[PDB]
């Protein structure tokens, strides 16, 4: 069911491979098994569960809010292609140096990275402005993915160097993402909204941190994980990274907008020092509306 | 000088190909010539000229301003890799369906698209804010490149569909880029700054519009252009798209910042209607500082 040459004869005591001259590409490297049927079964179950969660989040969002729906949209399109042509090129790229590259995964990443990072820069949903920091986040994150994708298509020392270049860009991304979540926390009202921001920070850093770990573990790295192995790993962190995070995002947004519906937009001036940063703290009391220099 | 199998024997009256069992990948599709030596010579000259312009812009920027330098930085790194390994994987991806994909080109695109589009959203260099429109520009443009890259790795009807999906995202990008340039024009002072904004609009739409044209013309499309042919085409629009546009950008930025040094930040309220849009028109006269509803 591959559309490369799968049938060959070994000749001159296996020193020569003879293949039909039917125009089809050939490489023994491509024919290495994708893993055990147990690995494959586990992967097909988690994919359906991903399709189901993608479906329910979307219809739920149906009852502003564009960043969460899109990530679930891209996720569903991904599953329809996986269901029919998961291991067909170009969902997997079978290349001249013998690599298998899951282009399907990196494509989704590039597509939704602006969406996620815009949403990172808008947790409350109140802002009509994005700071200079947002822009550095997008530049660094897209570089990360571009270097990483290059590293996956490469081998030997060239793969090493592009992975290192991806890590350098990635560090810049993580550093600046951390400040955003710090500002978000001290901006939102003191009650349930700060529980949810905390929840989203945890999901973000753990799920995003697991991607370079699964790169090193997978066929693109030291080949510890098989291809089905890698798929299963990806489905777990995919569920956390996309569906769940945007669901927590929408929830937060709802809570914040309902705060404006009841108490109204009552900002403060919490001057942080984690530097000499500032923040506009939404509060439920009209009285509270002054400068609270909370030097951390 | 390829690191795939280039040497084979035709057997049973060319119906069988026999290749050494040395582990190397093999496909006749990969061995198709990249073009004439005249095409190649033209490509090597325009690449050096690109390296020279990249070099001079950078040292010139050496005498805020981060978006122009970066695009020239990425351009120089690109040339060092082209010089040594232009047709080595993964600068070119030689894949199982026989395609040659110039990953080197699309990587650069993804890397600098945030940089260019942030710069689009900051022509004056005065803003510390980016509107909601900027964010739609980045989301749509990265989708464009992701669909396009998928289309280049695909064949037949799958390539068609991903190209169509790229075009839909691209239209959204062009539409919104047009509004930005309209706002930029009516924001800057009435003299030389409006000449330069006009110059950058022309370079942007012509250079960016030529990329889907060169996709359809190149090996990724109807194979009208050869690989060297495609390289030459790309060097011309590359020079316009990157070096020249950022040079015009830096020039504009200089002019605007010098306006603050002489006249100061004297805004107006030009209310456009190309809708009911608004703009803050920098003027050289302190007197002029009111609402000028110029309904277009
Ligand atoms: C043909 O190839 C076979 C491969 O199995 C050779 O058999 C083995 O020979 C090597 C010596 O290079 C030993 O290390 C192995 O232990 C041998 N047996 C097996 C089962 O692998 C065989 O020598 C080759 N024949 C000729 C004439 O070249
Ligand atoms: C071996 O292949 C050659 C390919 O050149 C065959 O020669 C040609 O045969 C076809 C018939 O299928 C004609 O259309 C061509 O005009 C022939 N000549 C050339 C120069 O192309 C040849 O018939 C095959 N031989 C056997 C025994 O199968
Ligand atoms: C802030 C986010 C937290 C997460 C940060 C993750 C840290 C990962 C670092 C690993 C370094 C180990 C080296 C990995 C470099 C990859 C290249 C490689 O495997 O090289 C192939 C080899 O040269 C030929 O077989
Ligand atoms: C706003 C920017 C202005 C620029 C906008 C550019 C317009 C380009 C449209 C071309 C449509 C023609 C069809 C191209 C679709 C590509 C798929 C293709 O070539 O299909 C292969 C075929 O099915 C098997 O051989
Ligand atoms: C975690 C994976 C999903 C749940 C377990 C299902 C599974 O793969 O178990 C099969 C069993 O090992 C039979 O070989
Ligand atoms: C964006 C990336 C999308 C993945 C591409 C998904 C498209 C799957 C292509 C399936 C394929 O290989 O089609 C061959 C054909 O149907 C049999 O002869
Ligand atoms: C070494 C990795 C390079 C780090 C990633 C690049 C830095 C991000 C960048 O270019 O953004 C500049 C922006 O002006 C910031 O506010
Ligand atoms: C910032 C200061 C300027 C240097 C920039 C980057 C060096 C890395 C360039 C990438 C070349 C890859 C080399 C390799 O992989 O070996
Ligand atoms: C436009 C291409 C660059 C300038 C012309 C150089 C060139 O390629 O001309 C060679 C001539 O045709 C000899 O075959
Ligand atoms: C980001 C993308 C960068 C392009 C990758 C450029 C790296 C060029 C790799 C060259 C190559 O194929 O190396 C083989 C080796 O040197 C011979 O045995
Ligand atoms: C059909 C192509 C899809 C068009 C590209 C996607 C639209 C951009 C988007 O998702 O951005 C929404 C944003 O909130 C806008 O202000
Ligand atoms: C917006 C409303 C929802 C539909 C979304 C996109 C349909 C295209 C999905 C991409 C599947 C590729 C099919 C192909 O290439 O054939
Ligand atoms: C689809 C949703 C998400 C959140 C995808 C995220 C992907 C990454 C965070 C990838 C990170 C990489 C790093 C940090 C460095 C190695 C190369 C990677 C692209 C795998
Ligand atoms: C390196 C600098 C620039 C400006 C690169 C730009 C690339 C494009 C504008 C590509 C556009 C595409 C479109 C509009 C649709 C087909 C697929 C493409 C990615 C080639």
């Amino acid at each position: 069911r591959m559309l490369f040459q799968t049938s060959y004869t070994l000749e001159n005591n296996g020193s020569v491979i003879c293949i039909p001259n039917n125009g089809q590409c050939f490489c023994l490297a491509w024919l290495k098994s994708n893993g055990t049927n147990a690995e494959k079964l586990a992967a097909n179950i988690l994919q359906w569960i991903t399709f189901a969660l993608s479906a329910l989040c979307l219809m739920f969002y149906g009852y502003c809010g564009w960043e969460e729906i899109y990530v679930a949209t891209i996720e569903m399109i991904k599953f329809i292609i996986e269901y029919f042509h998961e291991f067909d090129e170009p969902a997997v790229i079978y290349s001249s140096n013998g690599n298998k590259t899951v282009w399907l995964r990196y494509a989704e990443w590039l597509l939704t990275c602006p969406v996620i990072l815009i949403h990172l820069s808008n947790l409350t949903g109140l802002a009509n402005d994005y700071n200079k920091r947002t822009m550095g986040l997008l530049v660094s994150d897209i570089g990360t993915i571009v270097w990483g994708t290059t590293a996956a298509l490469s081998k030997g020392y060239v793969r090493v160097i592009f992975f290192l270049m991806g890590l350098c860009y990635g560090i810049y991304t993580f550093f600046n993402a951390a400040k955003v979540y710090i500002e978000a926390y001290h901006t939102v009202p003191k009650g349930r909204c700060r529980q949810v921001v905390t929840g989203m920070a945890w999901l973000f850093f753990v799920s995003w941190g697991m991607f370079p770990i699964l790169f090193i573990l997978g066929p693109e790295g030291f080949g510890v994980l098989s291809v089905y192995g890698s798929t299963v790993g990806h489905t777990i962190i995919d569920l956390m990274s996309k569906n769940c995070w945007g669901l927590l995002g929408h929830y937060l947004r709802v809570l914040i907008h309902e705060h404006i519906l009841i108490h109204g937009d009552i900002r403060k001036t919490t001057k942080l020092n984690i530097t000499e940063i500032e923040v506009e703290t939404l509060v439920e009391d009209e009285a509270e509306a002054g400068a609270v220099s909370s030097e951390d």
